[PDB]
């Protein structure tokens, strides 16, 4: 049930509206090698979305340059320069790999970690929903987004629907959930010893779907992920590897396609997520058993209704919340808390 | 005063007399980076002391061997990052660390300053019959057979403290360093270089025409000592203010700019609460020659109290170093990259 959670990522979002266009400079250096697509993915993160509530974002390629803030997390030579522009420097990655505070002042992450004012948790999850809440401003979308909210301030698009038509069709009440097949699978890495066990043994129940290259069935990738795995009763969603803290934008595809996770990945997602909406490989102590807990869901349509239905998100006393609040008041006030600090953390020789 | 200093270091490394029980073997792999002295201080640590309590340690730099741990700074095993040098972990490399970072990464990270492995050695250095500083009968340090040379090698530390002597009646500071990459702490040098003159008993500004042999004697002998790290980082304090506590004298620090959640600030001149050097130089001029307030600061516990007990910073002990390790062994997780 995506609703509740968008419902939830919108008021995340809420933050007082700044008044008659006087936002503040922010220079912000980035990737030396990033080409115009590159940055115009950037343009469209949520970082640089909430960034721009309140700022004038200049972004800058060249090292000859000053900047307010040295974004990212460059490697080799582009790692080198990093070394002297000794600039606020902020470590920023979508790899399940963990900051180097010698070298960056600041970093946003994935980790469970509190290093005061230096660190952030924003994982990768938000940021997928931020790209979700944008492409449901459309006017077949089958995901309501709150009046005048600030994602549906910008004119909606109207494709949504001829795209994805069974998604529509299904959270539309339309089609029966358990009238679906058993299980999408879409990968690109087939290297995966610990979800290639559990592919072989959850396609062993009954075939996998797979649209990916990694045992690729339909015989040619799916075109549009979300249509793809709408049509099945569940999905496997495996991380590619494994952190605490690390949790993708992949689970929050599932939860958008209305299918039921089998998730594998960070063992403490049950901090970010509500397990009884998905199937916790980790809240098992073998595949093995894990795998006979699907074979139920999928033969049971009482309990497997009750898990499509179940809020993405876990509750305290009826309120939904995000994992220590996250949100873009969080965001932005470790961000004015970074500018408005001079102390310099990184090694500074 | 170093002695309620040591006081509280001997009550943070009490422990549970576990007789009934025998220490189980424990297996320790270095990292082959480690040259033989590196081995041979890690073999004198504190860590290594507190490990030895309860556990029968095997230290061994075999990468072939099975071991319960590795140690190493930048395999299955679980892997423990321990430096002295002023460097966060990488915990992409290492499953644990231990650090002086201030820091919470729940099991994964401790905090333990260099200042702790220094009082680890100070209070063995005074389990000698001549010393002017006490060690609890029946404590952990106490146990050993003494030695009987303190007196000897530190005469006037032991006039100072043994009260043989004046405190106000001595030279003005001292200084000792043989690093010279640290610019912050020269430029702090040549202006405190002016109140008076600042003997420097070490390679770098050295005065007395030759290096001292006992720093301790040496700085027991001046009513300051320039206790300057060589490098800046939050909670990155060293040996350095411990050897100023323990020889009587007043420590004038600069390094960790958050000093003063270990230490006492009534206790030591902290050039980090000034907006620049000339304030805080204006500052020790005051008390060089305010002889209450001078005093006063000498005889200031070195570590701050709460609740009517002196404590080290986040419960720093021997209890808390145990149980980090204890958790480490019981835990199969493997973080570090493969």
């Amino acid at each position: 049930m995506f609703q509740p959670l968008l419902d939830a990522y919108v008021e995340s979002a809420s933050i007082e509206k700044m008044a008659s266009k006087s936002p503040p400079p922010l220079k912000i250096a980035v990737a030396n090698w990033w080409g115009d697509e590159e940055i115009k993915e950037f343009k469209n993160s949520v970082l640089y979305f909430i960034l721009s509530q309140r700022y004038t974002i200049t972004l800058h390629q060249n090292p000859n340059e000053f900047s307010d803030l040295v974004f990212g997390n460059p490697l080799g030579s582009a790692r080198k320069i990093l070394s002297y522009q000794n600039a606020k420097r902020v470590f920023y990655t979508g790899e399940n790999e963990s900051p180097n505070f010698n070298l960056f002042d600041y970093a946003i992450g994935f980790d469970e970690l509190d290093f005061n004012d230096r660190y952030l948790r924003m994982p990768l999850y938000y940021d997928r929903l931020h790209h979700k809440a944008e492409s449901v401003n459309d006017t077949t979308a089958p995901y309501k987004l709150k009046d005048n909210s600030l994602y549906a301030l910008k004119k909606p698009s109207h494709c949504f629907k001829e795209k994805h038509p069974n998604l529509c069709a299904v959270v539309n009440d339309e089609s029966d959930p358990l009238k679906r097949g058993f299980a999408s699978f879409v990968a690109s890495n087939p290297n995966a010893p610990i979800r290639n066990a559990f592919y072989d043994a959850l396609n062993s129940i009954e075939p996998v779907t797979g649209g990916g290259s990694v045992r690729n069935t339909l015989g040619y990738n799916v075109k549009n992920k979300n249509e793809f795995l709408s049509q099945y009763k569940f999905n496997l969603c495996f991380e590619n590897t494994q952190g605490y803290g690390y949790v993708t934008e992949k689970i929050i595809d599932a939860y958008f396609s209305h299918t039921i996770p089998i998730y594998w990945g960070s063992p403490s997602v049950a901090k970010d997520f509500n397990p009884k909406s998905f199937v916790n490989v980790h809240d098992f102590k073998n595949f093995d058993e894990a795998i006979d807990y699907i074979k139920y869901l999928h033969t049971h349509k009482n309990a497997y209704l009750d898990m499509l239905y179940e809020n993405p998100l876990n509750t305290l006393d009826g309120k939904a919340y995000f994992y220590q609040n996250l949100s873009f008041k969080k965001i932005l006030a470790f961000f004015k808390t970074i500018l408005e600090n001079d102390t310099i953390y990184h090694d500074n020789p």
